[PDB]
């Protein structure tokens, strides 16, 4: 109900309006797909569908990038596969995620308003296998039409980099050295990343419009994620991460942020001049908003 959750609504029915003025075809006109991509560390995306539905009479449906990973059985094969990739020994990072069930359930939701009008999302249980993480047999059931689709992520959005352009990050942080957290990581594991994060643009190119949350300063995003496992353990009785752990945990992302996370911002995008970007300080608090 703050700010960012009105602003973004203001943003979202402007598109929307938009999306249904220029939709030049004889079916019905899809969902609009917002994009919305922000650091580890209720919140935007858990707010705003319960507020356009509530006070816009919206019909909203939302895709988290989280629970499209990998089934465990398949990320073993990923981890075996690629033995000397760290990034790659469990999920998260580029190549983590099951490419063809995203894509298969964006576009059920895009055809969802076409005159049958259903959808069936698949929810990531990240406590099976002691922690490991495998896809739930439960699914979320979407009833059409929609007027919405939420598509989010820690790094919805990131675009991969030339061969010669990785290079140059990866030299630079070297003359440069808070190291960068790329220069933890060997030249091939960075390159398998950025490789396996081309197979996400099919993905990239559904999306309309685009919300993004950038913080300051890159360093929030360890602070963010320790507040957080300090406020889950102590309503949960005290089971978390030890910040040790959480310092590990977050390394394996900012190699990501560092190296993919300005392809949101580039002229062949899909979403290039629909986009809102909220730029805050370490209390969340928004210090600037942005278009892009």
């Amino acid at each position: 109900g703050g700010a960012m959750v009105q602003q973004t609504a203001g943003f979202v029915l402007s598109q929307l309006a938009r999306h249904r003025s220029s939709w030049n075809k004889e079916t019905m006109c899809p969902p609009l797909v917002v994009g919305v991509q922000g650091p580890q560390g209720s919140h935007l995306t858990g707010l705003l569908p319960d507020y356009l539905e509530k006070h816009y009479g919206l019909r909203l449906a939302t895709m988290s990038l989280d629970d499209f990973y990998l089934t465990h059985s398949d990320q073993v094969k990923l981890s075996q596969s690629e033995p000397d990739n760290p990034l790659l020994n469990g999920r998260g990072p580029a190549g983590t995620h099951d490419l063809p069930l995203l894509e298969q359930c964006l576009a059920k939701l895009k055809s969802i308003n076409d005159r049958d009008q259903r959808a069936q999302l698949p929810i990531y249980d990240k406590s099976l296998f002691k922690g490991e993480g495998d896809r739930s047999k439960e699914v979320v059931e979407v009833q059409g039409p929609i007027d919405v689709v939420i598509f989010e992520g820690w790094m919805n959005g990131f675009g991969p980099l030339s061969n010669d352009k990785l290079e140059e990050k990866y030299a630079e942080a070297g003359r440069q050295w808070v190291m960068p957290t790329i220069l933890l990581y060997s030249r091939s594991t960075l390159h398998s990343i950025n490789q396996n994060l081309r197979q996400y643009e099919v993905l990239w190119d559904q999306i309309d419009c685009f919300v993004q949350i950038q913080p300051l300063d890159l360093s929030y995003v360890w602070t963010w994620r320790l507040q957080q496992e300090h406020n889950m353990k102590a309503k949960n009785g005290g089971n978390g991460m030890t910040d040790e752990q959480v310092r590990h945990f977050i390394n394996r992302y900012m190699p990501s942020y560092e190296l993919f996370q300005d392809g949101i911002d580039k002229e062949t995008t899909s979403w290039r001049g629909k986009g809102l970007r909220f730029i805050v300080n370490i209390k969340r608090e928004i210090v600037g908003t942005e278009s892009f």
